[PDB]
Formats: structure tokens, sequence, C-alpha cells
């Protein structure tokens, strides 16, 4: 998250935490996810595709920090990993970029609700904010495009919903952004997700209730001028994660 201020998990207790396992044993972080019901996190395919076998990722719930334990967390294997069958990486875009990860402790449970882990609801059908609507996104992604580093502590930022029309003209993504996807921005490029932030929430208020409105997927450069941050539109995969799910 570039910009932004920091949080903890309380502020946003359907954040996931994904890791991968090595290849020596070194444990490190991959992408962000959300919590949509007990047993199952999503996330984007980008996140996976590269390592397809479940039993290299851990997920914790519950945790407000990169390398240190929070009070409180939980940690899972992933018993299922399902990666979206129509996804395809362009240059920058990716489409489908989406992935369901089924959650099972090392006593055979799932997620259980507390202060900082909870589930966070999907949104009904085709159903998103107008533009100009100001959501949130969360992540232990860079603070700076140049930083070699993730930050210790988690980030929250606002940023607010770009048009179809707007995000498609030449100068900000052209073709590369479809109806499957959503662009989202801070009026003066302050603050943006960036590497890192990847299959985190972004999430709006709907109907009077905190809705999952997009997950973080892709973009060029972060902050940069005319390049807003890129999600897949999650309103228009429900079929795909009713099924799954
Ligand atoms: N909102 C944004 N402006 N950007 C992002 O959300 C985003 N940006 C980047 C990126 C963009 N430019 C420079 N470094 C990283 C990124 N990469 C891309 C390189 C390899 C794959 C994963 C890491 N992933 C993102 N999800």
């Amino acid at each position: 998250i570039i910009g932004g201020e920091f949080t903890t998990i309380e502020n946003q207790p359907w954040f996931a935490a994904i890791y991968r396992r090595h290849r020596g044993g070194s444990v490190t972080y991959v992408c962000g996810g959300s919590l949509i019901s007990p047993c199952w996190v999503i996330s984007a395919t980008h996140c996976f595709i590269d390592y397809p076998k479940k039993e290299d990722y851990i997920v914790y719930l519950g945790r407000s920090r990169l390398n240190s334990n929070t009070q409180g967390e939980m940690k899972f294997e992933v018993e299922n990993l399902i990666l979206h069958k129509d996804y395809s990486a362009d240059t920058l875009a990716h489409h489908n970029d989406i992935a369901l990860l089924k959650i099972r402790s090392k006593e055979g449970r799932c997620a259980q609700p507390s202060r900082t882990i909870q589930t966070i609801a999907l949104p009904s059908m085709y159903n998103d904010p107008q533009f100009g609507t100001s959501c949130e996104i969360t992540g232990f992604g860079k603070e700076q495009s140049t930083d070699y580093l993730y930050p210790e502590q988690l980030k929250m930022t606002v940023v607010k919903l770009i048009s179809h029309r707007e995000c498609q003209q030449p100068h900000y993504y052209g073709s590369e952004v479809t109806t499957k996807m959503l662009c989202a921005a801070d009026p003066q490029w302050k603050t943006d997700s960036c590497q890192g932030d990847s299959g985190g929430p972004l999430v709006c208020s709907l109907q009077g209730r905190m809705t999952l409105t997009g997950i973080v997927s892709w973009g060029r450069g972060c902050a940069l001028k005319d390049k807003p941050g890129v999600y897949t539109r999650v309103s228009h995969f429900l079929p795909w994660i009713r099924s799954h799910t």
C-alpha cells in the first residue's frame, strides 16, 4: 500500500495473509486474501500460478504483522487450491484473476470467528457502487514502488471507483481493462495498491453493508498518474464462486 495508514487486523478482520514454504524451509509472503466463509479464502490466481501445489502454502487469519505472530491468530494449510480455468496473462493485465483456497488446520478445523477474524459479504450479482465511491484496500504490499522490503505492519488506504469508460481511455489502460475488471485510484494518484497487495480486498459499503467488491489484481507502476489500480470485479464471478464453494 502506497500512502494510506497503518492499521491492525481488527479493522479488516476478513484479511488473510498467504505465505509459501520452501525449498529448504524458509517461509515467505505471497499475497493477500479475504475470508468469505469459515473454510474459504478468496484471492488472485496470479499469486499461485507459478507454484500451483496446495501443500506449499500457509494461510493466516487474525494476523496484523508480516513476520511476527499476532495474538489470537489462526494458521491453516490449504486443503484445496482452485485457480480460474480461463485465467490468462497479458503483459500487465491478468484476465479472470481469481482463486479460492479451502483452509484447514493441523486439527482439521476451519476459521472460528473472533474480534480479529470475521467473514466479509460478497456483493449481490452485477451490483457495484457508482463511480466516485470511496472504497478501502488492505495489504502488506510495498510502501513505495522502489522498496525492496514489505512493511512489517498491515496497511490500508482509500481509493475511488473509476468508470469502465474512463479507465478504457488509452491515456489510462486502453483495451487492457475489461468489464470483469474494476479500476480505482486516488484523485491525486497519491495512494494505491502495489506489489504484495495482490489478492487482497477492495471493500465498499453497499446497501449499508461492507462488501467484497474487488480483489487486487494489477496495475502499471503504483500510484502513477493515469494508471489506476485494477481489481477483479467480484460481482461478475458469483456463479464461479458459488459452484466452487
Ligand atoms: N495498483 C497498482 N498500481 N498496482 C498494483 O496493484 C500492482 N502493481 C505491481 C507493480 C507495478 N509496477 C512495478 N512493480 C510492481 C504488481 N506486480 C507486478 C510485477 C510482477 C507481478 C506482481 C507484482 N502487482 C500489483 N498488484
